[PDB]
């Protein structure tokens, strides 16, 4: 038929960068395998703990595994930690004390941080009530970091510097590890004291290093994203320097507990095995992302990133230029998704945002954005984020089905 | 029962005499077990709980009807408006932290009036360790107001110690290892109404561990603004593998919840996974499972008394929690006993306990604990400081049989 | 009501005092026995460890299977989540021993409907004795509920591989059979035909006497786990215990020839089965001390009940005579609403597949069909006898039936 | 890797050689996965099908429907895919027995089946509930020396009593190629002609989703497998499936649970989501392992040793083998494999006695699920010419990395 011959062409087009992703996967897989080897993980580690959850070799060892791979000295990846926003809250509060300041050097971070930093809700337990400053240095009009403004913002009370890797809904390239390495070296030059924290959601195992490999003191994410293999039903993670993880430990739970208690329950296997599959599962979403870009190019739509552009995370978006074209697409996806095909997506009023958005996401786990989900704010020139993919076959079948429907 | 074991034939006649003695208090414990059991049933009716409530959620944990509702059921029975009982709170000591921090801000003072709080509040209030995210580094004040020499609340000292900075008042219900009576709801209704007068602002917080479903009313019934505990304890029915509840006034709970999770997130997230049945069900059985452990304290109280040891509380004494101790007066007798209790349990009976050095305490201690869960102290257990006159805390029990059988087995094994 | 009711229940209890301590005696003696056996196999929380895939070498399971054995007076023990129901155990147990050319001889009379299907006297022989060339005969009881030892001993010819004996009464108007009653039974047939394998469907019977069928000479015995032994705490399963070469014969019907008892992933269900077993005596005790009350509080209210409160117990069955349709129905309704879960899910007269009469069924239960919990049910027909049996705690059973009597008066 | 500058250009050449075979395994990946998606779309599956059921396992719309999806996608009317079946071996004996009655005969036409089926017929089992005690006969038409089915022998060995035809897709240790959906089509067609009365059953293990069809798409009456293998995605922790015609599965249902009950009962507990998501993932997971075999063949052959099937050989299943031709090499490599596995890598294995085998076998299984052969496992008996099985793998990489490491690890 009509569609076949062009997807025949796009795949023949992107072979170069596709073959390449397979590499960083192999690499990423290899490293993972060596940590498992080095830590001699046995099914003995899949053993559940109850009550207080003291003496959980599985938990303690999974934490030292992640931390190994993520390039860090210490790891705190437990089911307790409910998500990746909870993690960053933890990381943030775990380190900030009255009279301090967090300095975000990437500009306004994703919405939810607003609320943590008490600039949204009137302080529900925020920095605002713990007298903890917060500053969001904007980006160059060109999308780089305002190193001038950053240098000027830093001072004695700047306890902590923030960096968000993936762009999200923000209008700028998702920051590379290399761009992140330059970053910490800059600020640390001005004040070696500061702890540098990076929010590493969406960026895991899509490059061959994570921010800790290059001088970050803490980072975090969600397991319902990349490092999860699409198998971990919840949780987050915090890996970094032994002493700053300590404080994330006491913060999460309580003084007198730190990171020694909290039962595993039946959660420990799916995390190991998700992490083993992670580099490859993330691989699948990336080779999908890039095909999405290569495909909607030909069909005649501004895609971003462009397919032949480097990638530091799983963000990808296309401009349909037409409202009715967007919505049909995002519905095509929700119908091509595995679970909940039948719950077709319509325009929803978005709290905060004076526009309506459409949210396509038919995923095995609630909000596991490692799985295929399309969505975007209803407004010109009609950009809908279409990312995720547990298997390349899925992403390929999905957006093939998305063009069938609306073509 | 089955005294057809070993020496236990001189024993048989005495238990047969004891049980006939404590029939009075057993009847009445059975009653509040009814009472309490009944409140639980009618609350379940009001919230129309179904197996639709046992439904697992995953991912972010939004829209968890089973979770939210368990929450408003714990609150309903513990006499509060809002609650927070979920796996996230990983224990009893977590909840109390959460509780305190969830409400305390820089400039404030916590005021404990029930005297020195059990060991591990030290670390929280940051007078033990340090740099551990304690009150120390948050400028949050704290004071343990000591009790009377008679083990009452020094009411004069309490008033003397409450200034406008006092944001939060502390009340520990269970005596623990403290040489003082476990304060009663009555003692606690007069307690909070006192400070409430001096400072109608103070937020009264009670620590309700071991006390749950052993009077016909909990702290939130009598004015407290916040209480908590562990689920591997009473309200768990010996069935819940872990947790920690917080119950109290809509908005104090709220602030706790944001402390658990994060600002903006609040309480409305965090997946259930598979934990929701054992909790509904631990709760429904609870008032009974504690009932069995409470009658246990009474049987050990009457029995050891006869055999010639100071027990505490005495069998005929009134009861607000499950604590119980016997004065063996001898090191080798105490240890043989605690060991026999470890051997009388269902799991690990064979890991026999010995004296091990207690960090912080200048004495060794011994610990019996053969529990179906790790550290669930609703189950039979025993320990104590190895120091004259050799008091060992023998408390807990899933079934009255088990307690009975158990401390009998110990006396039999005290044939040496 | 409520102040007209209380003096009566205070006077029910004050009368049932002695029978209550007796029900306790046997709890202590049964709970003490489970302790010893636990004590014996050094069981630990390392016996709860989950197993997946093939479930090869599962110390956790196998040892649980031993325990169940030593406690029921049998050699081996086969008890696993795979056994999805009591019916399955018995199906597994019967088929596992019976071979083409053999006959089963139930002597405790017409077994409950479900065996009607497995043997193929009812259902269209969907894998029934009929299809495997196996005969089945039940000897009808005496007019007074005893066993017809004459019709028994004349029906045991050379083709009688197996004896069948149902302990609990079911909906049958004959008393449940006691551990002594059944000991007489097997001694009888083993004399006539030492070959016969004697089997006992022990459902509802576990931990209500200080012994079980296999303690008095039975070759094999099966039941549900979401009932008595599971302590209300386990979520699925079923047990067959008995002699070495019968259980392992069982093993080959459940899994498959060559697997035996070596395979099967426990997964997540170990701890509940152990702990259930440990609470089981005390829990099965609450439904017994609950039943007798049902019998002595309902008697005092001028309604025939059975067994009598002072009647010696062997299982958990308790029935009460309402004598009026609306009365009976209202009561069971009142039970459903007095239950921990699904109290709003009020039940009525339904049609029931394979019963000339409607049935009313109250089932406020945490576990689907765990007949260890308080349930009220029975066939809506004169003289309107309902079964009010089960109850996870004495209180529950007291509070509910008290509430039942309430909705009757108003 | 230490010795990895002679290997990198070689595996780089293995790949550039197998380029087309891979794309072709992708084709049927896409084609298989689209089909699973379709059938989900059809039963409108939701996160409410994931819901646990305890006790009698009644009113369990999650289980039963999950069966229909399996059936649909496998081209059968009905399915009995539930945890109550503990493995493939059980799926097969539940199904064999679920249909065979006294006086009946089983005629396996693909020659001698894999060991464990012996223990079920009473050929080794000492008659422990085997066909023998129910007066059921069993026979196997031994293949031609050419590896094909001896049709002349088949047609004579079918008499009025032959209730059931047995066909085994995968090869196991049988020195004969695993048969294809096509080879199998001709098979059922023959026998249905000779006796339209026969019920033809296919032990389908290791084949599911490796072709664009399955046995009941080409006229099979009934097929079994294990869930911890292909169809389970590598993600399901226990199970097994029977799929096929209405009145066989239902019959099968009655052998499994009980007469009178059928498929009505059986508590799911906490297992629905993994079986569902295992199924959506399966087509792709099986691909990573098939893309592995192809490779292992095209890499080990270049290194001199016989591989079988050949890398370019058309595929019907996941079984792969490599002739090492020296005992030591065969051991070291299987050890090399074990260590390259995610879990149990320090659990180094050797030649030890094997119950039921005149030889010792060495088994490297660093799997997550105990015996789930969908994960990379190396194993094989120690005897000339020392052919080993280096098969399975959750991801192509794992597979590449591992054997690459094993070559390094010795050569």
């Amino acid at each position: 038929e009509k569609i076949a011959p062009i997807v025949k062409e796009v795949e023949s087009q992107i072979t170069e960068v596709h073959k390449r992703a397979d590499e960083v996967i192999e690499s990423n897989q290899f490293r993972v395998l060596e940590s498992f080897g080095k830590h001699k993980i046995s099914d003995s580690h899949f053993i559940p703990t109850t009550g207080y959850g003291y003496d959980d070799i599985g938990r303690d060892t999974l934490e030292k595994v992640y931390a190994d791979v993520f390039g860090a000295e210490a790891g705190l990846v437990r089911p307790q930690i409910i998500s990746g926003t909870h993690a960053i809250s933890t990381a943030l509060f775990g380190i900030l004390r009255p009279g301090d300041e967090l300095l975000y050097i990437t500009g306004k971070p994703y919405d939810t941080l607003e609320e943590i930093v008490g600039v949204r809700g009137k302080g529900v337990g925020s920095f605002k009530e713990y007298n903890i400053g917060y500053n969001a240095v904007p980006l160059t009009e060109g999308g780089l970091v305002d190193f001038e403004a950053v240098a000027a913002a830093i001072h004695s009370n700047t306890k902590m510097i923030g960096i968000q890797r993936s762009k999200g809904y923000a209008t700028r390239p998702s920051f590379t590890i290399s761009q992140i390495k330059e970053m910490i070296a800059f600020v640390k030059e001005i004040k070696p004291d500061v702890v540098v924290f990076v929010d590493n959601c969406y960026g895991e195992f899509i490059e061959e290093q994570e921010p800790c490999h290059v001088g970050a003191d803490l980072m975090a994410g969600s397991l319902i994203k990349n490092p999860g293999g699409g198998i971990v039903k919840t949780g987050g993670y915090i890996v970094g320097k032994e002493q700053y993880v300590e404080a994330c430990a006491y913060r999460l739970t309580s003084p007198g507990i730190g990171a020694e208690a909290g039962a595993s329950l039946y959660s420990l296997q799916e995390m190991y095995q998700g992490f083993f599959l992670a580099p490859h599962v993330a691989g699948q979403a990336l080779k999908g992302a890039i095909f999405t870009a290569a495909f909607l190019e030909k069909l005649g739509m501004n895609t971003s990133p462009a397919w032949n552009a480097p990638r530091t995370d799983l963000i990808q978006s296309v401009q349909f230029d037409d409202k009715d074209r967007m919505i049909a697409f995002c519905q095509a996806i929700q119908y091509a998704s595995p679970i909940n095909s039948h719950f077709t997506p319509y325009a929803n009023y978005m709290p905060g945002y004076e526009d309506d958005v459409i949210m396509a996401a038919g995923t095995f786990i609630q909000g596991a954005s490692i799985e295929l989900s399309a969505d975007g704010p209803i407004r010109p020139p009609y950009v809908a984020y279409v990312q995720g993919g547990l298997t390349y076959s899925h992403v390929k079948i999905a957006i093939c089905s998305a063009i069938d429907e609306l073509i």
